[PDB]
RNA sequence: UUUU
């Protein structure tokens, strides 16, 4: 059995989706080291309000000041698997909740709400049940790993250009100014836990967030969240259509998840410099594609995912944590699965699965 | 997470 992906099957209503909350936080430090707490967490300081306009220059420090994260070590789900080891007697929904939800990566969920329009790259989960939860976790594919290895110069530099930008807009204190003399060491992470449920999909997932703005208008979160974004600079209606039907699909899959209200974006040039920006409410994406032939929609989003979490967990039957069931997915066709044990996509550490256990 |  497989599962169909394109958008004419997942018309219907908006499925129901349950309004997030944080369950707690951690952090990865400059050794990618995990601590339990928010030491992370940077805070929301855009440019002066009497201040000259925002002159950003994303390349700055690249790359004697960079320190890139090492894309070789596959943590998987160790980090989030830390957190519920060390937070599962402390879990609300009452008794069983654990057991009846699924555990991933928020990422891993944006990707399955953008699959009925992606046409590029595919993916692929692999899929454990260990004590009644079901766990996700994503696998480079091959093609990708390839891609990885053959990236271009010009990408790597953008990809440090992105990071460079949450340098310019966050500070370390709350009311506090940016401090782009730092190096930028993308090990550092703050990593936000919450609860949630798409249709009758209870969910526990963690996603990387950049800051916290003390000027929002709920402090409670994930309601005081910002998602920070760079993208090129436009100047014709038809860039922003294409802006609007692809950039914004998943910038508005990735924050409605975790319910962060607000991405802001940096809009550079080609000299590299950021010159502008622009708040996105992430409830107000959608409007910008609700009457084009060739938009995406929220709804077909969520209802692939809802099926693909039934899916997965009628699938999925054996409660083993070294079985993995492989879902694989390429633009042009239907998630299929494949069954495995053991190295090298068992996913599961003992250290996690021997305390659970016992 | 970053990004084309
Ligand atoms: O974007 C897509 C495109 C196709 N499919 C599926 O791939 C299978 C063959 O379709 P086709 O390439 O048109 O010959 C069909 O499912 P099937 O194996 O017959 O249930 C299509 O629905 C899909 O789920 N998403
Ligand atoms: O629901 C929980 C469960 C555990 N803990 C705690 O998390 C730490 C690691 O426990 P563990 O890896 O599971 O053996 C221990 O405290 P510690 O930091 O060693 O004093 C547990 O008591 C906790 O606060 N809530
Ligand atoms: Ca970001």
């Amino acid at each position: 059995p497989s599962l169909r992906t394109q958008p004419s099957l997942y018309s219907g209503p908006f499925p129901f989706y349950r309004r997030p909350s944080e369950l707690g936080c951690f952090s990865l430090d400059a050794q990618r080291q995990y601590h339990g707490d928010a030491r992370a967490l940077r805070y929301y300081s855009p440019p002066p309000i009497n201040g000259p306009g925002p002159d950003f220059d994303l390349r700055d420090g690249y790359p004697d000041r960079y320190q890139p994260r090492d894309e070789e070590v596959q943590e998987r789900l160790d980090h989030l698997l830390r957190w519920v080891l060390e937070h599962r007697n402390q879990l609300e929904g009452g008794p069983g909740w654990l057991a009846g939800a699924t555990v991933t990566w928020r990422g891993h969920l944006t990707k399955l709400l953008t699959t009925p329009y992606e046409r590029q790259e595919g993916w692929q989960l692999a899929a454990s049940r260990f004590q009644g939860t079901l766990y996700l976790s994503e696998v480079e594919t091959p093609a990708a790993r390839a891609q990885r290895l053959a990236r271009p110069p010009l990408l790597r530099e953008l990809m440090y250009m992105g990071y460079k930008f949450e340098q310019y807009m966050c500070a370390d204190k709350p009311g506090g100014s940016p401090d782009p003399s730092g190096e930028v060491n993308t090990n550092v992470a703050y990593c936000s836990v919450l609860r949630s449920r798409l249709g009758n999909h209870p969910l526990l997932f963690s996603g990387e967030v950049d800051c916290l703005n003390p000027q929002a208008p709920c402090t409670q979160p994930p309601s005081c969240y910002v998602e920070l974004k760079t993208s090129k600079e436009m100047h014709s209606p038809g860039q922003w259509r294409s802006f609007y039907r692809h950039k914004l699909l998943k910038w508005w899959a990735q924050s409605f998840l975790p319910g962060v209200p607000h991405v802001v974006a940096g809009f550079r040039n080609p000299e590299g410099f950021v010159c502008s920006l622009k708040t996105f409410p992430t409830m107000e994406m959608f409007e910008n594609v609700r009457n084009d032939r060739e938009g995406w929609n929220p709804s077909v989003c969520m209802n692939f995912c809802a099926a693909f979490l039934s899916f997965a967990q009628s699938t999925v039957v054996q409660d083993d944590p070294r079985l993995v069931h492989l879902f694989s997915w390429e633009p042009g066709g239907p998630v299929t699965v494949s069954v495995h044990r053991d190295a090298p996509y068992a996913f599961l550490p003992s250290w996690y699965v021997e305390t659970m256990t016992q």
